[PDB]
């Protein structure tokens, strides 16, 4: 139930040869899909920015999407507690210690960005991004 089983992917801190730009553009659509399942963040990025958008036509209460980052070990807990927190809390437990970064929940035609400190990540750790809707 909800989007997290399908709308998820890995996020990995790596030394990308030569550096990389410090953002990613990601979309969630009307078919419960993100347009990537693997994001790499370069070590030398001080901040990283995720720009989420929602193309198509369905409203937030039917096909709402957020982008939520946690350790892979913490994902299930965040999803469970987020689902229980409900639509009016953007399907996130308020102040959840396990959420490294998150956007708001968006419907069709909306956009949201989140920037976070890359020092909150560690090489070797498994991170997941996901929608908790
Ligand atoms: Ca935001
Ligand atoms: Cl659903
Ligand atoms: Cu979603
Ligand atoms: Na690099
Ligand atoms: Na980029």
């Amino acid at each position: 139930m909800g989007h997290s089983a399908l709308m998820k992917g890995t996020l990995t801190l790596k030394g990308i040869p030569g550096g990389a730009e410090c953002s990613v553009d990601i979309q969630g659509n009307d078919q419960m899909q993100f347009n990537t399942n693997a994001i790499t963040v370069d070590k030398s990025c001080k901040q990283f920015t995720v720009n989420l958008s929602h193309p198509g036509n369905l409203p937030k209460n039917v096909m709402g999407h957020n982008w939520v980052l946690s350790t892979a070990a913490d994902m299930q807990g965040v999803v469970t507690d987020g689902m229980a927190s409900g639509l009016d809390k953007d399907y996130l437990k308020p102040d959840d210690s396990r959420v490294i970064a998150h956007t708001k929940l968006i419907g069709s035609g909306e956009k949201d960005s989140v920037t976070f400190d890359v020092s909150k990540l560690k090489e070797g750790e498994q991170y997941m991004f996901f929608c908790t809707f």
